[PDB]
């Protein structure tokens, strides 16, 4: 999980909705950034 929230931070997006997004995608990258992609506000 710890490499999938840097990843993710890494691509620009926030903490909080990253763990979030990883929680609902049962922690698939791919799957987690799709999610923040459709519904990251802004």
């Amino acid at each position: 999980v710890d490499a999938k929230i840097a990843k993710l931070m890494g691509e620009g997006y926030a903490f909080e909705e990253v763990k979030r997004a990883l929680e609902i995608a049962q922690n698939n990258v791919e799957v987690a950034r799709s999610i923040l992609r459709e519904f990251a506000f802004p």
